[PDB]
């Protein structure tokens, strides 16, 4: 068993250790293949085209540099090649979890199909992991090479989802090994780097974000009795640029207004087709689009294939799942009315949602009279991360003098011209009746309804 | 009105509210679930492209040529409804593809149905026409200038050329139209510089070939009574790397060595799950995966999810099918035995395992053991240098076309312009089956005089 | 005939040949040896660039989005001769540059002819005049469809603005002095095209798409006057633009080093200009600071002038060449620190003396340089976006304001803030900590920031 | 002291050792920011402003990436942070010895106003770099990091121009590997071509079709006849004769550009009549010459592209010849092209060629009469850098099955598409006076030349 080169369009030659090889060669890695990075973004942004495994092959590289690049810098941190190993291994399986288009499964599916539970990406990541593992016989891979599986699974996991010291895989001399892939601090990880640059290549957008320089300058260092991870002073401008970067790339294309009309679409599709397909799991037992998320067995046959199984079906239960998606195909999608934003520092909250329709529908502004049925509220939060917090009041620096002193640096000592807020709100208005009268109509309850709640006038 | 899409190769893409609602249909839709490269996604990760980005390259480059042949020379009376037609063509080229891409009409249908002669190129006309007459699209032609019977035509002529001059779309006066999207006379055309572009951007390989500047240089000029594009002079030697450039995206992407297993593979799966699936086509009536091809409202349906279908399926009869796909995931691939040199036909593929396995060189293996992958690397044309079937003009005479010999452009260029690579690949996967299998391989390569 | 430039930001540039007429003279050949960023290449390897690539940019970018307007507004009546003089004022808007260009404008002659008001852009004026005359173009222009009188002062216009204000073209043909030079808003293909080509030299990427700006705009009437106008929908990658901008300013422009190597190459300048002849008209001689008052000698000072002067043997360049040799030994002056309080350029020459004269090894006002940075959106305290008209995509023609409050409550409150950087000459350790102490004392004296 | 960090385009983050930095530092080194790397290539492309100093800091980068390579991938080469900072100090020097607009000094103007001498830029980088070392004190400061400076100069030196039976004397025979990192003497594929297909390819706006970067992931170094040597990966055979290919595909496009090359002449031109009355000050006080320059460092150390400003802005009759050519350059008046043809001719037989034009004696048309003066005579050699042979056939691989065994790979082993040849040469005749008759004649005195030398009608 030797190393593999893998020729990626972002990263260049990737080397992947046997044992990366042996995760990737499996049903639950594998998987990944077959669901969409940015979903229906795809619909809007052909280039869009790709998908999970390439990210997660892309992190799992990153991971490696920035972890292989602390220790030839700092020997003294004492990183291990098993520790290496660990963080690629949590690198490439951190997005394990995600389902059909991504970000529209746990952001949207899940909530609507079932509101009972709490469901990330991320703890699926971990089951997945689990079942990865236990499933393909990679316990004794890792022993092989050095791995100690009780102790290092933990720490993959942990570096996953997350846990007076609250981690068990590695002790607090290690704790900038968690800051790689999943920065619970701050949020800068090589996760979004691999992200801003992937989707930037594909959706046809230029990356504002030198990755390689931020992991050319950082540097370990000790913060409150634990040795984390610190930033060059001299980057902190271009730590707020990359959540600005992050922002913009929500904006033009993540959010896009009709982007997520087809996600919403999807999931409406998704929400009817629910009561009558069936997932094969463990012992042939069948769970259904919503409850697949319980059994990874199932799971890892959950897929984007479940959108084409129910737009190329006969089966009459599923006529109006499958009219759903064929009227995407047709391109006679639910039309944007307008745009507009709370005033007001209090956001509206997930428990208000299902509302506003009604809310809408319910302005006494006309030819047409519409419904909340034919009303779609969709409620955008965009923040830096950390929702009203900045997160770079979360980042350790290091000046060129003292090199092992670590430093804060606050908003007013980097520039006047920064945001004032870290998190804003959106709201869109579609309406699903898409004749000219209706449209009309539909524009004046929204406006209406804006002055109602002392909402920004739209455009 | 317009739509403007964003490509990462070409920027913002104007889009005419007619070619709009060609795309807004199932039938190019389907694109969407096409990989450009097929089994190369297995090999190069970014290779995630379908054909759908494809298509609208192409017909966004198919407009960027006559459009810019139409400003430089007014006297050729190019017309909107010329350059909608030549459009149309470049967006629809590609509509036959099936699962996977080359696979399909490469491997699979050849191997499942021997009888009949398939290209994807004869798919897309069909397409094209399913997809104009199941959409109400005649009547949308008709509301933008263009008059259906002769234009229906002359974009199905585009794709796969004529159904002395031997076209009935348009005549000899606008022969330089047909050029464009596929040119049947050289191979330089706009399909060509789209999937170069493309296919380089994902597969983290770099473009050697300026098709901006080949446009801003290609004229029209008479060539034995008829106008056709001509490129200038100056520009051969850009012409002999741009094949160059194709042979070189070949080697190392394309025909790669696992790729090309991993079509084999998926093409086997799909052998074994012929017999059992069921595409549902017009009325109702069922398809196969192999007969899909002549119901296009099955085809419609006949992508890449195919793979997924039998990879998730639970039919016993399904089984042999499904388990070659799940060995594709555990990359328990099948093995490389070794690469050889000659040419041998089409016709002489099939028995070609069995000639191996008859080899008896000084456990035993059998013909359902091998596969033999004939790979034909040249410049489009077979035996011939393409740039010999090229016009080229001067600065100074810019109406007078010329032929340009390889003696004038270099005394580097290629002596040969085709030649043919032989792989063999055994099943068997274990230490005592592939060292028999190279042994089967050395034997027959002697027995043929091969290198 | 046409004549066909590759360049690595635009591809095939198509260039009339007038326009070719126009560049093939020793007025416009010049910018070859004048640096896009000057000291900036002496900190970022990659800016070699000169203002000659830049300028064919611009020339090329200002005829795209002309063209671009006229294919899509017929109505607008742009002719073939509107197009050849707004390409020949982006051509020759940056005719004007000096030495080391923002060094040259930003520092130098500020410093050596306070008396004067100075700018590159009534230099390429001026310069285009010298060009047009001393190489018989006028018939030239004439023989392509062009009026001399009508068409010089319309191109000069285009880069200076006014010398309804405008002669050159009437009312409605105003947007097309929106393209080069943007008077209203700064919007213009100029920062178009030094923002992909600074990024594509610097070795930093560009977050700005340019073609997609010109396939969006269209051309509205705005007060009785055609302006350009913005697609509603780009309003955030506008705001985006500016930030690009003062980001680019921040990395590279106003680079901590690459200020201090200008203001060096400055100082080497001022020792340098009371000796150095530069041959003008008639054979009258001019100094480094006085060859703006003639152009035929201006044309003969570039980037040349830091090579005469660091190869020259004369000892009355001495002083100049020994700082000029500091830079090529790497002995820079030395970075104290920086503060934010605005100051006024009345004010630059007097505060070395002010930090002298702080009370907290003895140092002079001659050992401090004080380096004020203006960090805005280009109008000052203003918002440019307030300045800005957009159409909605169901009434193309009618024209629209948008509202910052409109757009995202995470834009900037502010559009201007100001930098201070100290600097000190003297280099060794007892010095800098001395000049630290000044600099402190200092900033408390003026109710500044206390520094990082 | 400490490290400092370059951004660079070609490259990103570069890291340069304080050693490095203090010989980059100098006069010496910084003098190749006044030098651009295509010469009179800017003239035709305008994005090629680049100077030798980003390519300098690019084979350094690049020498220092191959060899910590090769390091981590095999330990048991015994590779030394010592060895690393000589191959890197290379790199950077390498191109020390170019002068005004490059290839124009070293292969028109020196030899033709100095046909005695044997002059290569490269010889010139040895020189530059002596009196680098010698004028700034550097070599203490190599000794303070651990450098031997003897040895390791000595070194530096038959890097970059080869040596000064196992003909060298900087490092032994288990060491070889290390001499084909920055100038490969044995078959041309060296990271300076890799710099240079980059950096030209960003520059000139033309795509570079060659994955250095690859090339390095799959490099290792086996015994080859006694001796350590780099090896590619057999696979990787088909990307090296694609790099050839690239070269030779960058000289058609761009570095042999008829207009480049014809501005290269008229700067030639320029100096040979501004050379008697141009002085430059050397060691000593001592004058010399655009042409004897490069026989003192000191006074070469001046010699950049600021000569052409120098005579463009100058007021001296003497020098009214020289600045009129220059004139003429910005005017855009050329030297006119005349034709092209192909026969090889020898570089002793270049300067009798405009007179062997001149006497062509065409069937009787002629209005006007032409000189040997009037002639510019251009050969140009296109092949593999190794004149007739195949560089692929001084390559050494290895396969994935046993690594350590180092393999030849022959020609038609990879393909039937290849090219039969590896060297063409193509001459190309202008004229310098420009006019309709003149630009006529010439074509005439052009096409009886070819016909008298057999060589190919044009
Ligand atoms: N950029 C690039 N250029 C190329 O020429 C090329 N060829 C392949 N790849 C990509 C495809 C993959 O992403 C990666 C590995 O390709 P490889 O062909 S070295 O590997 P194995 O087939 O496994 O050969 P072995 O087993 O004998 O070592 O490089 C390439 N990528
Ligand atoms: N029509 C279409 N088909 C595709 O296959 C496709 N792929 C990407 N895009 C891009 C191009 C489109 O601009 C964008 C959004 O689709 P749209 O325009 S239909 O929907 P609204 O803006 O809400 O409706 P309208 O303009 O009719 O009022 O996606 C596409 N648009
Ligand atoms: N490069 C780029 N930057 C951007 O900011 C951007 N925003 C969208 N796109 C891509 C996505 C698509 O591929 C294309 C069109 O998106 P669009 O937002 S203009 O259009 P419709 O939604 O149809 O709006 P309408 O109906 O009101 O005209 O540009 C963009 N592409
Ligand atoms: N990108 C690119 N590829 C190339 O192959 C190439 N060759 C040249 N150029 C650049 C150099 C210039 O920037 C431009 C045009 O050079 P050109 O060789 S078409 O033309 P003239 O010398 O004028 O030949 P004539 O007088 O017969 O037209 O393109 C090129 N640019
Ligand atoms: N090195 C350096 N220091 C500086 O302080 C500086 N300031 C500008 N520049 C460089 C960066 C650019 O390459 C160029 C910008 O100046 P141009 O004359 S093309 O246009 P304007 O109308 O002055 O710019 P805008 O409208 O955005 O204010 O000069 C600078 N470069
Ligand atoms: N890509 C990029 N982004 C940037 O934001 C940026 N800023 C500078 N550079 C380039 C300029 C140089 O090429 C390089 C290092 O510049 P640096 O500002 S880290 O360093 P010193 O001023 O020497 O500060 P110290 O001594 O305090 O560490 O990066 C940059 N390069
Ligand atoms: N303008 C121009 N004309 C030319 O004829 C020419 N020839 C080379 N160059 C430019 C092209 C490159 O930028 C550089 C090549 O010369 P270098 O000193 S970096 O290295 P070598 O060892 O000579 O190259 P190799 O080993 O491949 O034969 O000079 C040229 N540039
Ligand atoms: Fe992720
Ligand atoms: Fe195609
Ligand atoms: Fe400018
Ligand atoms: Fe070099
Ligand atoms: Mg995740
Ligand atoms: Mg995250
Ligand atoms: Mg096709
Ligand atoms: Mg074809
Ligand atoms: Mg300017
Ligand atoms: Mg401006
Ligand atoms: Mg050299």
């Amino acid at each position: 068993d030797t190393m593999k080169v893998i020729n990626d369009p972002i990263h260049g030659h990737i080397e992947l250790h046997p044992l990366l090889v042996r995760i990737i060669d499996t049903p639950q890695f594998q998987r990944l293949r077959y669901i969409k990075q940015l979903g229906g973004g795809y619909y809007v942004f052909p280039g869009a085209s790709h998908n999970r495994f390439e990210h997660s092959l892309g992190v799992g590289y990153l991971a490696g540099c920035l972890v292989h690049a602390l220790g030839e810098k700092q020997p003294e941190l004492q990183i291990s090649e098993r520790d290496v190993l660990c963080v690629q291994i949590a690198g490439l399986c951190h997005d394990l979890g995600h389902g059909p288009f991504s970000a529209m499964f746990d952001g949207r599916f899940i909530p609507l199909a079932r509101p009972e539970v709490k469901w990330t990406h991320e703890q699926g990541s971990v089951m997945m992991f689990e079942h990865l593992i236990n499933s393909n016989g990679i316990k004794p891979v890792m022993e092989q090479y050095g791995l100690i599986p009780e102790e290092d699974i933990c720490f993959i996991k942990e570096q996953i989802v997350g846990p007076l010291w609250p981690y068990k895989g590695r002790p607090e001399n290690k704790s900038f090994l968690y800051e790689i892939v999943s920065n619970k601090r701050n949020g800068i990880d090589v996760d979004k780097w691999d992200y801003f640059a992937r989707d930037c290549h594909h959706l046809g957008i230029q990356n504002n974000f030198d990755y390689k320089r931020f992991i050319k300058f950082a540097r370990v260092c000790e913060v409150d009795n634990e040795l984390r991870i610190c930033a060059r002073d001299k980057e902190v401008g271009n730590l707020y640029d990359m959540f600005h970067t992050r922002n913009s790339l929500h904006r033009r294309a993540y959010q896009h207004k009709v982007g997520n009309i087809i996600d919403t679409m999807i999931t409406d599709a998704f929400l009817k087709a629910d009561d009558y397909i069936e997932i094969t799991g463990a012992g042939g037992k069948k769970y259904r689009i919503s409850t697949a998320i319980d059994d990874m067995e199932a799971y890892t046959k959950l897929t984007d294939n479940i959108f084409l199984e129910i737009l190329y079906s006969t089966d009459p239960k599923l006529k109006d799942a499958r009219e759903i998606l064929k009227q995407i195909e047709y391109r006679n999608l639910f039309k944007y009315v307008g745009e507009t934003q709370p005033t007001g520092q209090i956001k509206i909250k997930r428990e208000d949602y299902e509302s506003l329709p009604k809310e809408v529908a319910s302005a006494k502004p006309l030819d047409v009279k519409l419904k909340a049925e034919d009303f779609i509220v969709d409620v955008i939060n965009m923040d830096y991360g950390m929702q009203e917090k900045n997160p770079i009041d979360h980042v350790s620096f290091y000046c060129k003098t003292a090199p092992n002193r670590a430093i804060r640096i606050t908003k007013n000592q980097v520039s006047q011209l920064l945001p004032e807020k870290f998190a804003e709100q959106l709201i869109r208005v579609y309406c699903k009746k898409v004749d000219r009268k209706s449209l009309y109509a539909a524009r004046q309850y929204f406006v209406q309804w804006c002055a109602d709640r002392n909402f920004t006038k739209p455009q």
